[PDB]
């Protein structure tokens, strides 16, 4: 076939899935409140429809990316539109909770309209590209039918169940990650700004030295999910020496007046694993203190 | 040129291994010296005592606890006067006033110092990719390039002063712990979700170069004072907070420990205060002290 694929939010991305879907030869039909932010994607070749139900009915898949599910909702289920979403695939690719996919399902079902749930695992540069990861959950037939649509978002973008709410759980489990490491770095900018160190050394001592925190991360999911905790010949670092190196972290924080409230918060996790008598053993033991503190 | 290691931990037993694999005379000290008769059969000598040890060697690489404990084994009266003319390498984790006092300490005793930050796992020391961040005197580096070299492919001399390498080792530590804290909650949220931990394995396989652009990025623009949304950036402030409340919310429900993500919060909220909800990431750079 080769369909009309419209885009709801012209944000930062959703302009990329729009310039993707341009960039794969698909008429792309934009919509975005402040109509001026969609202006862009026309001069690269996509039509900006003036309403959202000229965009959802100008097009036989639609794809949405805005703030939360209450504006995909405020959007989609005006009596202005829902009587358009007839024989339609909506694409939900805006961030949301699991519950969110599932209430999602049921109401576009009601009223005719196919579901794909979506979290895209990727930055604006890296829609368009074979790296490119989006993980759908939700009917596998309107995926399948349209596999040619989604590659042009991304090489890796991929259907991983029945299920509408799984796409958003992992998304969750993943941004978990991201914002750890994000805070890290925000935290590591704190302290080279206190130490008068200049942050292109930062930078290349990371690119060298992200390839273990890697290795690191990797190894944390391996033992916990093979409940290997006590130390053994194949763990790389024990709690000791990770506690050791931390006190000298907070007392330069403490030191240099530094928000404390997240590393405080790493330090409770500690006390509550060395507490048990896990002083000396593999940095996942920590993965079992997780839970809260009070009961 | 004889090497010393003091401290078979599961560290320093690599350092160990790694200058016996290039060829140095490798001697060896622990307490708990059950620990250290391994490197014996690899060609290593194990020193009854540290004395011993340091005078049976012209560098001395010092890798245990903290500098409490380098400080108890190299200031006792036993052994002092044996640091005449030898290179401690003291390759511990500890604070920069910590490396400026051993510094003018073995200085005292008439020897020479390097302090040292190993950003590396036991796995990469032997490897053109391990790295180990070394401050002091420049003369005893270049000098025995040949031994540093056997450590590590990446070990860097990075300035005369020689707090420069623990104050790096807390910065790169600070993003190592963000991202392992971030697996620990990651952990959490699936086991909640009923998520085979493998699916988070093969997912963050997948996706880690995209934290790895956005970390870089936020160093590059922070750097740079790009904290205003322009064409280059890749996420703002807005869509990540949108995005986080469902993960507070989640947490909450399922009673994980809130220490950590109400840290991060209070960042997004301080930084929002201010007109920085549609700014690049980087802006949270700015709310980063205290209350
Ligand atoms: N940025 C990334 O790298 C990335 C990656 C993965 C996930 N995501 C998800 O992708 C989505 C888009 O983020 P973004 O970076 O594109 O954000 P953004 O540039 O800040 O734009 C948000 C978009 O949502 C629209 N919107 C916001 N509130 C709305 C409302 N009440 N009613 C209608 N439309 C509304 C905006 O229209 P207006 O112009 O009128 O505000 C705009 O099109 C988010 O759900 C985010 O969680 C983003
Ligand atoms: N593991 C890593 O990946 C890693 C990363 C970078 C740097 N480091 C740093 O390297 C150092 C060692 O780490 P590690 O993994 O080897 O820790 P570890 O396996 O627990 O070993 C600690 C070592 O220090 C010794 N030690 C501790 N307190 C001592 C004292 N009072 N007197 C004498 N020796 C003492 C221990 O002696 P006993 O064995 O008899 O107890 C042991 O040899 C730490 O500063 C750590 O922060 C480690
Ligand atoms: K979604
Ligand atoms: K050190």
């Amino acid at each position: 076939m080769k369909p009309s694929i419209s885009v709801l939010g012209t944000g930062r991305m959703g302009s990329a899935l729009a310039r993707a879907l341009l960039q794969a030869g698909y008429r792309t039909v934009v919509w975005n409140r402040t109509s001026e932010k969609a202006e862009p994607l026309a001069a690269l070749g996509a039509t900006v429809a003036p309403t959202v139900r000229q965009a959802i009915d100008a097009s036989g898949i639609v794809i949405v990316n805005v703030s939360d599910y209450a504006a995909t909702s405020t959007l989609l289920r005006a009596s202005d539109v829902t009587p358009g979403l007839r024989g339609k695939l909506i694409v939900e690719l805006t961030s949301g909770t699991p519950e969110g996919a599932r209430e999602t399902s049921q109401w576009t079902a009601a009223h005719g309209a196919r579901y794909l749930d979506g979290a895209i695992l990727a930055t604006p540069d890296f829609i368009g590209t074979d790296a490119g990861t989006i993980l759908l959950s939700g009917a596998l037939e309107p995926f399948a039918a349209n596999e040619d649509v989604f590659r042009a978002l991304g090489g890796n973008v991929q259907h991983i169940g029945t299920e509408p709410g799984l796409a958003n759980a992992l998304d969750s489990a993943v941004l978990a990650l991201m914002w750890g490491a994000l805070f890290g770095g925000l935290h590591a900018i704190a302290v080279c700004r206190a130490e008068e160190i200049d942050l292109g050394e930062l930078g290349r001592q990371w690119a060298a030295t992200a390839p273990v925190v890697e290795g690191l991360v990797a190894d944390l999911i391996k033992r916990t999910s093979a409940g290997r905790f006590v130390s053994d010949a194949e763990t790389l670092s024990s709690i000791s020496p990770h506690y050791g190196a931390f006190q000298h972290l907070k007392e330069l924080m403490e030191a240099r007046r530094i928000d404390r409230t997240v590393v405080d918060g790493y330090d409770a996790i500690f006390r509550r694993a060395i507490a048990s008598g896990h002083l000396h053993d593999d940095f996942a033991a920590l993965s079992q203190f997780m839970g809260k503190a009070e009961q």
